[PDB]
């Protein structure tokens, strides 16, 4: 091995608000050297080595003395020395007070390889381990930075205001690399994606068009073909020793005043699967190493905010300082993490404020809402149960258990989970309902890429091949283009122009934002609610019946106050509401309102 | 009326905590009357009429001096005098501090209609409303006291402690007289039962046997045959005007923050069905009368506790001074209530010491854990599921939710549900599962008369009649008598002997009533856990498949500590723990070690 092989961070900022900064270092016989450098207002703290002669971590004091700029740190011994230019840039302004994304935001989630292929060129990089084949569900098809950039337009002006892509970072794998969760480099772009600056320039592009970027990341595990894997930095670097020893995923584990210590280790240590090596985030090291990680593509990438994969496989304590860390950088940001439990208690357990059983505390703010997600999909797929919404308004009563229900997450879907289409059974007019319940409820509501022209997929078990099929337009010679909306049924164009109208509509829509919200039991498959506040009151009614229903009003006078009447925004007609309101089959009603006093 | 036709409560008692009692006189014009009396100690406060001639509420101060004795309270007015004499009995030693039901003990509960008929004589009782009709599955078929009271020791025999029958109050209704719930006289035993004296009886005779009784209790509603409704004590004393005003049963109303009124306030005034008007508990006079009357049924009939129906369903504030009241004077009492949800948020707000949202107080000790047993019917049926069980643990991980968990009450079934048999597919192998999950739980057990037979019944939606068959044994001429064992099939009898010899077993385990549990996360449907102090422990092992299955034991080290071997209690074979726990299909094993250091 050659020089200095590698530097994590490879540059930092003056002005930060944690001083310290580890250095990794990576090279042959880097550990056998003594550091040194000369520079106001940074102190080298002085080594503590590691037995592996391939490693040495630096350690630095960077004062708030300390100006952007650049030095040398040498390393001697044996003889030779090494250098490298160590870089410390310039915060842009208002960088750390920088606002996430949150409640008046539309997030757009993609899979970069499955979105838009910009160029074909870099659909195969030589020296990596897999080839393209779009013609294989779970193998890489192209999509990259450049098909993204080229679309952002399209995700604006659908009245998308965030961006989600599924991780970006390098995964060198000779199968599966095309999802990203298996990094085997977390300072590089996947190089069949484009380039770091290439990042760069699309976090710069999407915020010309008024949209944040928010970088999916893995904090638990990597990918076998890591160069880590190679020659570990320590003995303990990974989980059971390097070794594969699989979880269970007994999820309740951490969190559970009955739990065993083996079923929390086994939660929290062992390997997702046999690719995926664990990380000991108990070792200070890999702590630091992944909180510095991520606040290096924040700062760099100018992010809006983070999605935290496989959010409790994470060490506990490892999380409340990580989450610390982030937060105390970046105190407006937002992290959605994904804790996937239908059980409310067990999501709301990790946001931030919680009061918890066992003291755990978490800067986290804020959580993907499977638990509601999973009721609305019940309740429109379960089509000959009386009153199948019961089970969501039931589900949102609980929302006392979050410190902040408002900030999380809602989701149409996503790359894990049946076609929202296909788990509304194919049925346009439920679907619909599915739809304004997303983009009106007292959440940040967040939509998957192809669910706006009606994608389907397998809808019983788990088949991640069929929720991931490439976008409409997304390749050269594309027979439908739905970014242009050339070869689009009706029905197709029909949902597209329906995001496009409620997404628009929703961000002009503070009392969505952070208008309170009353809604009322379900009464055979019937619901009722209103978002309200002094200036606007926003009525939404749906009937998940194959038959007309008809729901005398009086019921909804607290919130209706005697209104007679008010038009609903889906149709442009006039709805009465003097004494009853008449719901056609399989209808749902966007009645815009006065204020409530 | 003649004279003074009901006198409530018609006694007192000299040293009760609260001093204040208010008597609700009724009587021909007792309004337009004036009380007096003169007795030591007991002093008449200032008249407050209800403009309804034919009621007189009286309010007294019993002042701690007051000492056991009789005085007359004279009713004078428009020139004549009617005359009561009002009793104070002295209270039995220890009264204040009776022991109510906890976790050493265990529930059996009864239908007195449909347990033992031991007096063929009061089936009919001349005046009332129902003739018994024993084929009919809403008739009367003419269960008793002296039925139940011939078999005390068996049930005392089966090991149980506590004795629950559902309500005994008068239910003169002309149909569906015989299930309780509908009370006509608050005050009066159903003749058809037994008289007041007859409970007394009933308690007296239950404790020479060791047992408590516990009484279930309505608070939310009366039958429409009470004789209130001939003439309303005031015109607020039924909600709605005294109209039926049906309730659609959104029970989190009551306790959610998006909650509209229309619908807490359907849920606490709404009537549970057109038969059994609600009980206006916000009228002060309504509250008292509640209050008194659970109470002088716990000193008159020597109760160790109640059970509350339809608990939510009372007035939220109402239930707060009850519980209240009721501890005050019996501070170590327990008493269970029925929040019918399976999520446990929802049955978690009502116990005593949590703390609410919305600040919300209650002092009731116990609810039933609906569930809990729900996740173990769920297991147990769902047999195409790899690993059912794992919805048990989940919920169980959940009890930090409970400021007493332990205090909650656990059952196998009741006169609301599927027979326990039937909800295990009548799978003798899973209901013994299900039995000793019940008797090992850190929970109070209950357990519901007839399921120790393996009486069966429908398995869908709610078919109460198939709930409530005759006890075997309980009639003259019965083919079949699990009292006797005459007509009982081999599994039938092995059922009732299991039952004996896991609950006598429990009674002297307290390793069960107060020890710690620790549980492992299912896996494929085998599930392992531990209740343990410095004493004993107790591992219980489940194979919920029909197939053979290995555990190593490593995984459960934290708890075995190297233990080579136990006895299974159950079948009191030998069970290796050295490397490997071998399991039969659908096997359960239950075995004893020593404390750990
Ligand atoms: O970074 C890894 C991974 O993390 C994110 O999502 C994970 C999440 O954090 C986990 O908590 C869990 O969440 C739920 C899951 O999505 C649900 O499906 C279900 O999980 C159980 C299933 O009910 C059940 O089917 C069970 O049985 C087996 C599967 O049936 C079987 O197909 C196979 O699964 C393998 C996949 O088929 C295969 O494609 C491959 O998956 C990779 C993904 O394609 C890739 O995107 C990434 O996944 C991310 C995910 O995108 C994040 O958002 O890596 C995956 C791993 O290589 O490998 C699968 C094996 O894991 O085998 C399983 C045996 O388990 O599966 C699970 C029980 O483990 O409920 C869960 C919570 O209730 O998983 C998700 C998704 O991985
Ligand atoms: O004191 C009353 C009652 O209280 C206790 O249990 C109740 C609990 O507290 C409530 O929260 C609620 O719980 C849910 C219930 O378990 C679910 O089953 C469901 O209820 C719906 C039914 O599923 C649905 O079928 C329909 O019900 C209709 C019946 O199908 C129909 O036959 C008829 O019902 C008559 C009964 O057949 C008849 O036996 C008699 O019922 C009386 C009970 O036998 C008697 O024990 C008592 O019930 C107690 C219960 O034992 C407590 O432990 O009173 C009952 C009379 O009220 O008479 C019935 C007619 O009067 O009619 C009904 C429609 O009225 O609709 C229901 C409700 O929508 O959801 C409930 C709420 O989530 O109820 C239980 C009682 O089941
Ligand atoms: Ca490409
Ligand atoms: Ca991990
Ligand atoms: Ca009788
Ligand atoms: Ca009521």
């Amino acid at each position: 091995p050659t020089a200095i092989e590698h530097m994590e961070p490879p540059f930092w900022w003056a002005g930060m608000q944690h001083k310290g900064l580890q250095l990794m270092v990576h090279g042959r016989d880097i550990g056998r050297m003594e550091a040194a450098l000369d520079y106001p207002g940074v102190r080298l703290v002085s080594p503590t080595r590691v037995p592996n002669a391939n490693y040495l971590f630096v350690d630095l004091e960077i004062g708030p003395e300390a100006q952007p700029g650049s030095f040398d740190i040498v390393f001697k011994g044996d003889g030779r020395s090494e250098r490298y230019r160590y870089r410390l840039l310039a915060r842009e302004q208002g960088s750390a007070q920088r606002q996430g994304f949150g409640p008046g935001d539309a997030i757009y989630q993609i899979m970069p390889d499955r979105f838009a292929n910009g160029d074909p060129s870099n659909d195969n990089v030589a020296g990596m381990r897999e080839q393209a084949d779009r013609r294989h569900g779970g193998g890489r098809h192209g999509g990259d930075i450049r098909g993204t950039i080229d679309h952002l337009d399209y995700i604006a002006g659908l009245g998308f205001t965030q961006l989600w892509p599924t991780p970006l970072v390098e995964n060198d794998a000779a199968a599966y690399s095309y999802h990203g969760y298996a990094a085997t480099d977390h300072y590089r772009i996947d190089p069949r994606y484009g380039s770091n600056e290439d990042f760069v320039r699309l976090s710069t592009e999407a915020r010309k068009r008024g949209m944040g970027l928010i970088q999916d990341v893995v904090l638990s595990h990597i990918g076998k073909h890591h160069w880590w894997m190679k020659d570990l930095p320590t003995p303990d670097w990974i989980n059971y020793g390097g070794k594969f020893v699989p979880t269970q995923h007994h999820r309740v584990a951490v969190q559970d005043p009955y739990a065993a210590q083996a079923d929390s280790e086994n939660f929290t240590k062992g390997w997702f699967v046999e690719g995926m090596p664990d990380l000991n985030q108990t070792n200070p090291l890999v702590a630091n190493y992944l909180i510095q990680n991520n606040i290096w593509w924040i700062e760099y990438a100018g992010l809006s905010g983070l999605r935290i994969d496989t959010y409790g496989y994470s060490d506990g304590a490892f999380l409340t300082e990580y989450t610390r860390r982030l937060m105390a950088e970046y105190p407006r940001l937002n992290m959605v993490g994904q804790e996937w439990s239908t059980r409310v208690p067990v999501v709301a357990r990790w946001q931030r404020g919680k009061a918890n059983f066992d003291g755990y505390t978490s800067h986290l703010p804020s959580l993907m809402d499977f638990p509601l997600v999973d009721a609305m999909r019940n309740a429109l797929s379960k089509t000959g149960e009386e009153n199948g919404l019961n089970e969501v308004y039931e589900t949102l009563s609980l929302d006392y258990l979050y410190p902040e229900p408002q900030n999380l997450v809602l989701f149409g879907g996503n790359h894990d989970m049946a076609r929202m289409f296909s788990a509304a059974g194919e049925d346009f007019d439920r679907w619909r309902m599915n739809l304004v319940f997303l983009m009106t409820m007292p959440r940040i509501p967040q939509f998957y890429s192809g669910d706006e022209i009606l994608m389907t997929s397998t809808v019983k078990g788990r088949d991640d091949a069929s929720y991931r099929r490439d976008f409409p337009g997304g390749w050269a010679g594309d027979k439908a283009n739905a970014f242009s909306g050339a070869g689009l049924t009706s029905q197709q164009r029909a949902a597209q122009d329906l995001v496009r109208k409620l997404a628009n509509w929703r961000k002009n829509q503070p009392v969505i934002h952070n208008g309170r919200l009353m809604h009322f039991g379900p009464e055979e498959n019937t619901w009722v609610y209103f978002r309200y506040n002094k200036d606007k009151r926003i009525m939404v009614a749906m009937n998940n019946n194959d038959k007309p229903m008809t729901l005398p009003t009086a019921r909804f006078q607290e919130m209706l106050k005697g209104a007679p009447s008010g038009v609903d925004f889906l149709s442009g007609k006039t709805v009465g509401l003097g004494r009853e309101l008449r719901l056609a089959p399989k209808s749902v009603v966007v009645i815009e309102l006065p204020g409530l006093p």
